[PDB]
């Protein structure tokens, strides 16, 4: 039948949410499943009326086919994108056809000039 998985778009690896900095600026922290794969997560934000932001944990025992944990986050405050960010190892985070739009604003260019 239909399916809700193709609303949803990986963001580029190398930056991920930090989720304490973006809860703290208005952020919430509103699912947390243990399931071990990536798109297993993606399928709970989905469920989850007010989940924008779906964060995953890599390298259970498969590397790529499979993920440790997954954490949802809403990542707005006011209508506002107030979600933040840094570098990482071991994370990836996929988002919403309505706030992708917005992370890739954030990735495409950058602050300094080396």
């Amino acid at each position: 039948g239909a399916d809700c998985l193709n609303s949803f778009t990986a963001g580029v690896p190398g930056f991920v949410l930090d989720t304490q900095a973006s809860v703290s600026n208005g952020a919430t922290f509103l699912e947390s499943p243990t399931v071990r794969r990536g798109w297993d997560c993606v399928r709970a934000c989905c469920t989850t009326q007010n989940c924008n932001l779906a964060l995953v944990e890599l390298q259970p025992d498969r590397g790529e086919d499979a993920i440790a944990a997954c954490f949802l986050i809403n990542c707005l405050y006011e209508q506002n994108f107030v979600c933040k960010f840094a570098p990482r190892e071991g994370f990836i985070n996929y988002l919403t056809r309505e706030v992708y739009r917005s992370y890739r604003q954030l990735v495409d260019h950058h602050h300094h000039h080396h």
